């Protein structure tokens, strides 16, 4: 008796994933002949790549356990290996009599890399594998075919290209096991039954002090849950206009799918279909780029850029960015990435981001052009960073992509528009609601002086109990100042590399 194994990566749901689909299939056509495992690897390599801060730890649990729990729903389970997949998968493919491997492809440079050597062992043991796509609507790989050997670097001609595109099926859930035995016990199991199980949140989150509130929880379930109703308003979805959306409402103006469809805890091609179905019985709708498939295209784009890219998440040898001269400040980076810049809605932004891990995507615009072309002249690389360890969402390719918008480095060039720190957040909040919550320190400032506390005189400082330089830092740069200068910086950067 063989076992087939599907490999979860991403792909982290039961619902539409051909890759887990065709396994349990197989084993259900062929009973008696198919152990089933479907695994994830705990692999300690992506450690030395990759930074998770202790909410997306917390995230990631949690989807595990409501894995597990979907898979015994279908007479399954999760099995949870610890270790590196270049060791796991010889040991796993002799002691398991491993036939079919099965797993969802991803485009990740470390992914890419992974899977060539599994891909290049699974050949050498006669294990025959399966591998699909559908962590994205699209293939980049056909999208950048069809564009003639080159991912389209524009939105518009991106939208042109996959609109010829054919758009996958949408499957269901696999049906349930039909007499499936327990695996047998092998080498690790027999000394430790539990050896497979899903981490507790103990063994995954080592700093549980970094913890924030338990908001968006992990899970295909929870996933499905928040995409049900976010679609129960079917005008919101229908006339969405992404710009018009508030960064600094308390409540969330937009989905927090973002967290989900980064794990593959919901499908985009689910979600997509769904969208498209409300479209249809709406006959007044948004369009892209601002509409809520608009959203999904967004995503899309970015993959397809990223693929071509393996560069794609810095500076030096990437094709698509400009190369900037930005400079080091260790001081200035510190208080931007614990939010004591100085600037309450700047602040307030960052603050949100480590305790919750989201935030709304034009907070992510102010903060991201705050610390690069904006204000601090710091690299896009060093807020990439920051943002991968705190966001829920994190993601290679948009993390990445978007940074290489908000400072003007690749796919946006219009660097003479400039957040306003002050400005930009009173127009969605005169009151700053958003500020008093983050920065509870200034919560007795009034709106005339919440997003600029230094314009009150020291006397009002100590009345609102808030004295700048003490209870609330100073700003670190004086926004009218050195965007004014980051502006003339950027324009000989743009000369420079124009000339080459
Ligand atoms: C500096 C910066 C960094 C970012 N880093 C990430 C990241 O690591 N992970 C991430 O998923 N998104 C990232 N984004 C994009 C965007 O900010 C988030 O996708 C969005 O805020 C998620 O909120 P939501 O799910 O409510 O979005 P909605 O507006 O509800 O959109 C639904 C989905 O569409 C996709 N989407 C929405 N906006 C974008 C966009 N601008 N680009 C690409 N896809 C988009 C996401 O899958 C999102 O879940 C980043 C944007 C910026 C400016």
């Amino acid at each position: 008796r063989s076992t087939l194994v599907h490999w979860f990566r991403k792909g982290l749901r039961l619902h539409d994933n051909p890759a887990l689909s065709h396994i349990f299939t197989a084993a259900n056509a062929a009973p008696g002949r198919y152990f089933v495992r479907p695994i994830f690897i705990l692999d300690p390599g992506i450690l030395d790549w990759m930074q998770v801060g202790a909410n997306r730890w917390r995230f990631l649990q949690q989807t595990l356990e409501d894995l597990d729990n979907q898979l015994r729903k279908l007479n399954s389970r999760l099995f949870v290996v610890r270790g590196k997949p270049a060791e796991v998968f010889p040991r796993i493919f002799k002691s398991w009599r491993v036939e079919m491997l099965t797993f969802e492809t991803d485009i990740e440079p470390y992914s890419v890399t992974r899977d060539a050597a599994v891909q290049k062992l699974a050949k050498a043991e006669g294990v025959r594998v399966e591998t699909h796509c559908s962590h994205t609507i699209y293939n980049p790989e056909l999208v950048i075919a069809k564009n003639l050997g080159k991912a389209p670097i524009t939105y518009q001609k991106f939208l042109g290209i996959v609109e010829q595109l054919k758009v996958p099926k949408v499957l269901g859930v696999p049906e349930k096991l039909k007499n499936m035995p327990t695996p047998p016990k092998d080498e690790v199991e027999q000394k430790d039954s539990a050896a497979y199980d899903c981490p507790t949140m103990k063994q995954l989150v080592k700093r549980p002090e970094e913890l924030g509130p338990n908001k968006f929880p992990g899970g295909e379930t929870e996933a499905l849950r928040r995409m049900e109703e976010s679609l129960k308003d079917e005008i919101w979805v229908a006339r969405f206009e992404k710009p018009n959306t508030a960064p600094n409402s308390l409540e969330p103006s937009t989905t927090v799918l973002s967290p989900y469809l980064k794990f593959g805890c919901l499908s985009a091609r689910l979600f997509n279909q769904k969208l498209k179905e409300i479209i249809k019985r709406q006959p007044k709708h948004s369009q892209p780029p601002v509409s809520l498939i608009g959203q999904l295209m967004w995503r899309e784009f970015y993959y397809t850029v990223a693929a071509a890219e393996p560069n794609f998440d810095r500076m030096l040898g990437n094709v698509y960015c400009m190369q900037i001269p930005w400079q080091e400040h260790p001081d200035h980076l510190e208080a931007w990435t614990h939010g004591r810049t100085g600037y309450p809605f700047i602040d307030a932004i960052m603050r949100q981001l480590r305790q919750e891990g989201w935030i709304h995507h034009l907070a992510r615009h102010a903060v991201a052009c705050f610390l690069t072309r904006g204000d601090l002249w710091i690299s896009w690389e060093e807020g990439q960073r920051v943002f991968e360890q705190l966001l829920l969402d994190q993601d290679w390719a948009l993390n990445a992509g978007n940074w290489m918008w908000l400072s003007a480095s690749a796919f946006f060039h219009q660097y003479f528009r400039v957040y306003s720190p002050v400005a930009f957040g009173k127009k969605t909040d005169p009151q700053g609601h958003y500020i008093r919550k983050y920065v509870p320190e200034l919560s007795k400032y009034p709106a005339g002086c919440i997003y600029e506390p230094w314009k009150a005189s020291l006397v009002d400082q100590r009345a609102y109990g808030c004295v700048l330089g003490t209870d609330y830092p100073h700003r670190i740069v004086k926004h009218e100042v050195v965007h004014k200068e980051n502006i003339k910086r950027m324009g000989a950067a743009y000369k420079v590399n124009r000339e080459v």
